[PDB]
């Protein structure tokens, strides 16, 4: 897996996020970040994204859109994934691995137990 540069162009929501990539605005959903807290998320995300000087997407192995045409991948903001930010935050939860895209799942459910140990936001 290889990081790509990006830009954001805007925020949308804890796990969607608008960027420029290879200089055309997509849209992108954060893998294997499922939202059940929803304006906590969105904030979190937004504030991580919006304060970064460095964004990167980073594909998976698997199927690269969604249906909607939405990018899947792994977000990074200054080097720090995003996607896993908001599990340990107890943000979020980690979703069914869809289609492949899975390489980060055993390092995101270490972040969510993490989270839930501490009783943190949604595992309150």
């Amino acid at each position: 897996l290889h990081k790509e540069p990006a830009t954001l162009i805007k925020a949308i929501d804890g796990n969607t996020v608008k960027l420029m990539y290879k200089g055309q605005p997509m849209v992108f959903r954060l893998l294997l970040v499922d939202i059940p807290y929803g304006p906590e998320a969105a904030a979190f995300t937004k504030k991580m994204v919006e304060n970064a000087k460095k964004i990167e997407v980073e594909f998976d192995k698997g199927q690269r859109t969604d249906k909607y045409g939405r990018g899947l991948a792994y977000i990074y903001a200054d080097g720090k994934m995003v996607n896993e930010a908001l599990v340990r935050q107890g943000l979020a939860k980690v979703a069914y691995v869809y289609k492949g895209n899975n390489t980060h799942g055993q390092h995101l459910r270490k972040a969510e137990a993490q989270a839930k140990k501490e009783k943190l936001n949604i595992w309150s």
